[PDB]
C-alpha cells in the first residue's frame, strides 16, 4: 500500500502525483492511508463502506467522559450505538422534512428573520459572518428545541460562543489525529481543563432540553427531534443497553449543533462572498428568481426543481467553496483492498475530498468559479458524481437534506430581497481561504442593498 | 557584536545563556540585535535613546500610503514628523489627564457603564474580554470623538470590527520584520486587498472626525484631542510642511485606537483571569478598597496613593501578565555602543521586555502570580526598575498615564461592585497564554456577583 | 509579476503548487523583497538566452566576503557579472576547448582515470560496496590533472585531506547558499567572527594554494602550456602591467577551487545516479553493454568517438541525468537591470530562481516524467535525440563551464565501467531507492552495489 | 505529574525552561499518553536507582519488528526488560569482567590497539588531519577482538565495509529513536515494505552473521573461551535443551551488533571531545603530559594499574566526559508497572526520558557548568573526586554495560596519545568550536589537529 519512507492538501497533490491515487504515511510506524480519486473515495466509503465507516479514536471522546453508549454520532464509534443513532436521525430528519412542511416552516421563516436582520443595517457595510451562523443556528434549535431564538437573546449569544470555542478546542485534538495512539486508555483528567468550552456547551445544552421535557407532550406525535427522542426513551426504559438516554441526549444535540451550524454557515459565506466577486453571476440568479418565484411570495423547496441555474450556482459555490478538505477521518473495521491494496483491520483513512472536488481530470477548471460545470449543453443543472462535498458511504453526511434545503432557501431569500456588492472605497476580498479542518473565506464585508 | 552562525521568547532565552545579554540574529546577513538585560535595554532605549528611537521600515506604511508628513506615531520614521507628533500627544494628554478632570471624567463614567454592563449578566456567567473592549475603546473615542458610544451602537461594533481585523492584518507584516529588506521602494499595490480592514477602519474614522470637525467651535478652548489638533491645523496652515494635515489626523487617531485599547484590554483580562484565579488576592484588593473608598463613592485617581496593595496588585498583573514581550521593534538612526559592541546605523534592535520583566536575577518569584514583587516589609507600594511594561526612553508609550489611569479606575471600580470567581462547574482556567506579538489569557468565562 | 500575499524546509514539491496556481513565473516575498522563480522551459528561456546579458548576474553572498574576495579575486561561481567573471569565463572556455580537442589531452586524463576506476573496482572482489568514494577520486583526479598536472593515487593523505576539506568546505557553503533565497548582502562589513564558519573551505583553498605553489615550480614559461593552471600562469605574465585584470594569484586559486567543487561533486553524484539505475534496472544494463559489446569491443578503450555510434548508451546517459535531476534550482540568479519575462516587469537586481527540475520533469514536455525511461531520447528507429527541454546544466551566458568534460567524463566513466563490469544488488539485501535526499543537491539514498567482470 | 496543556528538533536548551516552570519531574503530551522527562541529579537517582527494577523497560521502537527480532532474539540495547534481557545483560557483564583483568586479556586488546592508533597517527607527519576515522577503526576494532578474536588492518576492504555499515545503520535507527518521544508501538505488523529502511542495519548483521560464523569454526569448544563470542557459543551449548534462553545463533548476532553500535561510537566521540579540548586548552595539555612523564615515563606503555596514581589525567578525562556530554537524553526508558517520583503516579507503560545533560550540567551542583573546567573532580589537595551528579554512563539496572571497558578505553587511548604526541590547531587555522552538533549523539564540530612527537 505505497507511500514514502523517511499545511497539507497542496502537499497530498505531490504525494499523489508521486504514489498514485491511494498512498501511505507512516508506513514504518502506524500506516495512514490518504484516499484520493473519486474512485478511490468510492471503493473505499461505498464498495466497502460497512467495513470503513469506524472512528479513530481521539482524547475528546475519553476527556468528555463519553463510554458505555453514550456518544453521539460524530465521534461515535461503528458498533450497536451509532447505528442505533443514525437510524434515528435519518428516519427524523426524513419525517420532519416533507411531513407536515416542519423543517421547511422553520428554515423558510428563519430566512425571514435573516432578511429582517440584513435588512436592518441600511446598506452600510457590515460581515455578513455572525448573521449567518445564528440564523443557521436557530434552524437547529428549533430541530431540538422546540423554540427559536432571539438573535439579541444573551442565553443564546452564550450558546454560540460556547459551540464555537469548543469547536476550536476540539481542532486541535482532530488534526493530530492523522497519527499517534489512541489514549493511555485513561487520559490524566488534569487534560479536563482542556475542552472547558466543550463541556461548558453540553452544560447549557443539558438544562435547554431539560426545560424542553418539561413542554413536552408525552401523549401525542412528536414535534421535533428532542421529543422524537425522548419518546423512544420510552419504548427502551427495559432494554439495560439502547442509546437512547439522557447521556446521549445531549450529545448527540451537541453534534448536530457543532457539525450543523458551521458547515452551512461558512458555506452561504462563500456564497456571499463569490457573489460580490462575480456580479455577473449575481443577476443571472436574480433573473431566474423573479421568473420562477417572484417578488411577493416565499421561495419554497418547491422551486428548486424550476430552477436549473441557482442550483448550478449554489452546486459551485458548494464546489469551489471546499469546506471540508479532508472531511472526516474514519477507521478500518476490518481489512479490506482497494486498488489492489490490502488495508489492515484498524487504520487511519483520509478521505481527500478536496481532490475529488478540484480533480483535475474530472473539471473543465477546477480552479475556477464556474457553474457551468453543472449546466448541460441546454442549460439543464445536472450533478457529475464527483460532486461530494457531504461526502459518501455509510458515514456521509446526516445533514444532507437539511444542509440542502438550508443553501437553497436561505440563498435565494438573500438574492431576492438585496443586491450584495464590495464596499465602494474597498479593494475587493480574495478567493482564496484561510485552511483549518475547516476552510472559511478571508474576511470580507458587503453592503446589502434593496431592489 | 555577538550571536550564531549557521517559539521565539523561551528561545531567545537560550541564546541569551549562550551568548550573553546583547546578541545577533542573521548576523552574516544583516545583523539583527536582540537586547536582554534591564541593563542592555536602559543602555539601548535611554542611554543613546534619540539614535534609537526609529522604526525599522515595514510594508504597512507603504501600503497605506503614508508618505510625506503622512505617518501616525507608531510606525512613524523618526523625524520632524514624528517629533512633531510625539509632542503634541504628549502635550494633549498631560492637559487633559488632570486639567479639569478631562480624562478622569471619562474613565470614571466609563468604568460605571463597564459596571452596568458586567451587572445586565446577572452572575450568569461569560467572558469579560468582548466588554473590556468595548469600554477601554470608548475613552479613546472621548479624546478623539467627543462623546462615547452605546455599547450596542451599529457604528461602534463595526468601529472595533475594523480596528480588530487590520490590527490582526498588520502582525502579520510586523513580525516578519525581524529579518527581510524594506520594500522594493514600490509594493505591488495589488498589495491592496491585503490591508483592507486596516484601511476601511481609517475610512471610517474619516468620516466620524469629519462630522467632529463641524461640531467643533474654532474659536474656543479645545475639548478633546480632534479638537486640539484642529487648532494646531489652521495655525500651521502656512508651512507646507508640518504634520498637521487632514491626512496625519486620522492616522494619528487610528493609532491611538489600536496601540491604546487591545493593549489596556488585555491586561484588564489578565487582571480579572488572575483574580478569579486567587482569590486571596482578590479579597485582600476588596479589603482595602472597603476602607479607602468605601461602598458608595466612585473610586479616583488621588485615592491611588493611599492604595499599596491594589496599586501592588495591578502592577503585578502587569507584569506576570506580560502582554507585548517584545515590545516595538527600533531601528538605530546613527552607530552606538551597547555593553561594548558597535551597532551600525540602520540596525532592527528587538528589545526583549519579557526578559526584563521575568528577570531571574531581579525577581523573586518571576513565573509566579506574587504581588510582593511590588510591596516593601512593610507593606508600602515600591516599583523596581524592572517594571518596563511601557518600555522606556525616547519612543516609551504615550498611554502610559491614560493607561495606569483606565486601569486603576477600572480594576478597582470592578472589584468595589463585584466578586469574580470561576462558573461552579467549570475546571478552572490556565495560568498560560497564547504567543502573538501580543498574549492574551486563554478563553475563560467568570461570573460577576454583587457583594 | 504575481505571486502570493501574506497574513501568515524542502521546496521542489512545493513550486509545482505555487506554479499551478499562479503560472511559470511567479514572485516570492511580493511585499518585502521579490524573488523570482522562473518555471516553464519557455520561462527560462526567455529569461536567460533572450535576456541573457542581464540576467548573468550572481545575488550577493556572505562566502564573497567572509572568504575577502573583493576587486579581481573571485571565482566564476560566484563572481559577480563584471569584467572580472567575463575575463575568466572565456579563459576557462578557451582552456576546455584547447585541451579538450587539441592533443587528446582531457581525453587522455579522463581515459586513463577510468582505467584506474575500474582497478579500484575490480580491487573489492565482487564483495559489495558503496561506489561514492571511488566515484568522487576519479572525478577529482579528472581536475587535479586539469590544475595540478598529474593525478593522485587513491590512497595519496594529501589527496584524501584534499577530498576532505572540499566536502565539508561545499557543506559550509550550502548554508549561506540557501538562504540566498531571501535577506539582504550583508552589512558590507560581515562580522570576521564569522571567520570560524567557512574554516574548511579557507583551509580548502590554503591546500591548492600550496599545491599550486609547487606547480608554479615545475612550470616552463618559454613553451606550450601543458595544463590549466599553466594556461593561468602564462596569461599572468601577459597583463603584468594591468592593474586591474583578474589574472593575479589571488584569483588562481579560486577559480581552481571553483573548478574542483563544482566540477567533482556535480558529475560524482551522477554517476552514482547512473549505478543506481543501472542495478535497478538490469534490463536497461544488458542492453547498453549488448551496445557496448557491438561497438568498442572487449579489447580497446572506449573513446570520445564511439559516443556517436552509441544511440542507446547516449540515451541512457541522458536519461540518468533527466531522472536524476541532481541540482533543481540550479544556481541562484540576478537581474544586472530590468527585463520583462512573459509579460512581467523584473527590476534591476532581483533574485531568479531557475526551477531547472520543473522543465527536466515538465509533465507537458516528458511521456513519463517521474520514471526513469531512455525513450525520452530515442526516436521511433532508435536514434538518439535531444528535446530542448535537456538542461542539466542550465542555460545562457552563465550555463555550466564543464558541460564538455562532463559529457565525457559522463560518458566515458559509464562505459568504461559497464564495459568491465555487471552491477547489481547484493544477494540478500532488499533493493534500493529511487528517491533521493533532498539538498541544493540532490544524491541517491545510500545504496551498495556489486561489481562482478563478465 | 505536572507539565504543559495545549490548543496549537531541538529539545535540551528546550527542556530547561519547562524545568524552570515546571520543575524537576514534568509532562510532555499529558491530554494523549503522557511522557516523562526526569530532570534532577534528584528526580533521575529516584527513578532509574530507588525503582530501577520497575523502570528498566524499553518502550516499543519499529526497529525491533522490522529487523525481524521476536522472541527471545533480542539484544540487550532495545531489548524488552523481561528474561531474555536479564540473561544477556548477565552474561555480559560476567564476561566484561572475566576479560577485565582475569588474565589482562581486555587490557592487553586495548594498549596494543593504542599503540597501532599511536602509529596511525604518527603516520600524519604532523600534516593536519581530523581523528575522527582513525578514533572510529581504534575503539571498533577493540570490540573485534571482543567478539572476533580478530583485530584488523586499518586498511583492511571487510573492515571499512563493517564500519561503513554500522554507522548508516545507526544513522537510519536514529531516525526511530528520536520520534520515540511519542506515538504509537506499530500496528504489531509493520508494512514490511518498511524493509527498505534499515537496509544498512540488515546489511550489518549479516556480515557480522558471517564473520562470526567463521570464528565458530575457529573455536574449539573443549577449552575455555577467549573472547565473548566463545564464552557465548559454549553457553549455548549447555542451554541446548531449554526451548527458551536467550543463547541463538539468532541473538548472538544481534548482542554482538548492539556492542558494536553502543560501544564504538560513544568512546570514540568522546576521544573527539578529548583532542579538541586539549587543542583548544593547550594549558591543560601540559599539564597532562606533566603527570604523564611522571608516573609511566616515556618508555613503557601506559597500564591500567597507572589511573590510581594519575589525579590530573583522571579529572580530565572526566570532565571531558561531562562537558562534551554526548547523549544528552541518554536512552528512552518506559516503566514495568506504576512508581511514585517526586509525590507524582507514573502509570504502567510510560515513557521515561532521562535528561542526562541537566544532571551533568546541573547549575545547583558544578562550579562552572557550561566550561571546560577540570578542578570539577579536583579536591583542594588535588586528589580526584567524582560527584554524584557525574553519571555520562546513566544508572540502574539498565546503565551501560559497557563502562568498565569504556573507562579503559579512555584512559588508555588518551594517554597513549598525550604521551608520544603534542596535539596543536593547524598553523593557519582561525580555531575550533567548543559547540556541538545535536543528535541523539552530539559530535564537536568537524575540526583538524596536528601531532607532532615530543
Ligand atoms: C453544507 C452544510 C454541510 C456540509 C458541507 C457537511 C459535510 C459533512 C461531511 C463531509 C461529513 C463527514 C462524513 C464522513 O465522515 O465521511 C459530515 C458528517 C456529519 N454531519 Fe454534515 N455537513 C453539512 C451540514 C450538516 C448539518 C446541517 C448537519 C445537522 C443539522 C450535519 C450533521 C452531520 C453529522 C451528525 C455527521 C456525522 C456523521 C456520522 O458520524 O454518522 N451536517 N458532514
Ligand atoms: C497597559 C496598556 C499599555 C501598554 C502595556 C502599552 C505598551 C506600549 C509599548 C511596549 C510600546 C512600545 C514603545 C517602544 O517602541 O519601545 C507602546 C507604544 C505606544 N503606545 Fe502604548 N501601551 C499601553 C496603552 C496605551 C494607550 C492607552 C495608548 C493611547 C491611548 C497607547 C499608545 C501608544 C502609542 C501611540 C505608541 C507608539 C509610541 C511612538 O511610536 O512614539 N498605549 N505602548
Ligand atoms: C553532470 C556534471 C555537472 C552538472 C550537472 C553541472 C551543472 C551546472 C549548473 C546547473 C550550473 C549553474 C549555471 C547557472 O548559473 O545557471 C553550473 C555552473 C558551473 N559549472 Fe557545472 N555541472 C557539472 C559539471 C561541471 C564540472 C565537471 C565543471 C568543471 C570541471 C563545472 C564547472 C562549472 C562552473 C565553473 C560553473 C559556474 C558558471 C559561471 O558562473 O560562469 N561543472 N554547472
Ligand atoms: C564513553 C563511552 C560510552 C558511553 C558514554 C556510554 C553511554 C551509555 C548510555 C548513556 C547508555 C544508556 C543506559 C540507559 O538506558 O539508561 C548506554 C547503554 C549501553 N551501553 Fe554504553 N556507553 C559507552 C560505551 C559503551 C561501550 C564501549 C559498550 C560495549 C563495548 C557499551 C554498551 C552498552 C550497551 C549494550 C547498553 C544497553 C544497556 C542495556 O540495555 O541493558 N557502551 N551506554
Amino acid at each position: 500500500p505505497p507511500g514514502p519512507l523517511p499545511n497539507t492538501p497542496y502537499c497530498f497533490d505531490q504525494l499523489r502525483r508521486r504514489f498514485g491515487d491511494v498512498f501511505s504515511l507512516q508506513l514504518a510506524w502506524t500506516p495512514v492511508v490518504v484516499l484520493n480519486g473519486l474512485a478511490a473515495v468510492r471503493e473505499a466509503l461505498v464498495t466497502h463502506g460497512e467495513d470503513t465507516a469506524d472512528r479513530p479514536p481521539v482524547p475528546i471522546t475519553q476527556i468528555l467522559g463519553f463510554g458505555p453508549r453514550s456518544q453521539g454520532v460524530f465521534l461515535a464509534r461503528y458498533g450497536p450505538a451509532w447505528r442505533e443513532q443514525r437510524r434515528f436521525s435519518v428516519s427524523t430528519l426524513r419525517n420532519l422534512g416533507l411531513g407536515k412542511k416542519s423543517l421547511e416552516q422553520w428554515v423558510t421563516e428563519e430566512a425571514a428573520c435573516l432578511c429582517a436582520a440584513f435588512a436592518n443595517h441600511s446598506g452600510r457595510p457590515f460581515r455578513p459572518n455572525g448573521l449567518l451562523d445564528k440564523a443557521v443556528s436557530n434552524v437547529i434549535a428549533s430541530l431540538t428545541c422546540g423554540r427559536r431564538f432571539e438573535y439579541d437573546d444573551p442565553r443564546f449569544l452564550r450558546l454560540l460562543d460556547l459551540a464555537q470555542e469548543g469547536l476550536k478546542e476540539e481542532s486541535g485534538f482532530l488534526r493530530e489525529v492523522l497519527n499517534a495512539v489512541p489514549v493511555d486508555r485513561h487520559i490524566p483528567a488534569l487534560a479536563g481543563k482542556v475542552l472547558r468550552f466543550q463541556k461548558a456547551f453540553l452544560t447549557q445544552l443539558d438544562e435547554l432540553l431539560t426545560e424542553h421535557r418539561m413542554t413536552w407532550d408525552p401523549a401525542q406525535p412528536p414535534r421535533d427531534l428532542t421529543e422524537a427522542f425522548l419518546a423512544e426513551m420510552e419504548k427502551a426504559k427495559g432494554n439495560p443497553e439502547s442509546s437512547f438516554n439522557d447521556e446521549n441526549l445531549r450529545i448527540v444535540v451537541a453534534d448536530l449543533f457543532s457539525a450543523g451550524m458551521v458547515t452551512t454557515s461558512t458555506t452561504l459565506a462563500w456564497g456571499l462572498l463569490l457573489m460580490i466577486l462575480h456580479p455577473d453571476v449575481q443577476r443571472r440568479v436574480q433573473q431566474e428568481i423573479d421568473d420562477v418565484i417572484g417578488q411577493v411570495r416565499r421561495p419554497e423547496m418547491g422551486d428548486q426543481a424550476h430552477m436549473p441555474y441557482t442550483t448550478a450556482v449554489i452546486h459551485e459555490v458548494q464546489r469551489f467553496g471546499d469546506i471540508v478538505p479532508l472531511g472526516m477521518t474514519h477507521m478500518t473495521s476490518r481489512d479490506i483492498e482497494v486498488q489492489g491494496f490490502r488495508i489492515p483491520k484498524g487504520t487511519t483513512l483520509i478521505t481527500n475530498l478536496s481532490s475529488v472536488l478540484k480533480d483535475e481530470a474530472v473539471w473543465e477548471k477546477p480552479f475556477r468559479f464556474h457553474p457551468e460545470h453543472f449546466l448541460d449543453a441546454q442549460g439543464h443543472f445536472v450533478k457529475p458524481e464527483a460532486f461530494l462535498p457531504f461526502s459518501a458511504g455509510r458515514r456521509a453526511c446526516l445533514g444532507e437534506p437539511l444542509a440542502r434545503m438550508e443553501l437553497f432557501l436561505f440563498f435565494t431569500s438573500l438574492l431576492q430581497h438585496f443586491s450584495f456588492s464590495v464596499p465602494t472605497g474597498q479593494p475587493r476580498p480574495s478567493h482564496h481561504g484561510v485552511f483549518a479542518f475547516l476552510v472559511s473565506p478571508s474576511p470580507y464585508e458587503l453592503c446589502a442593498v434593496p431592489r
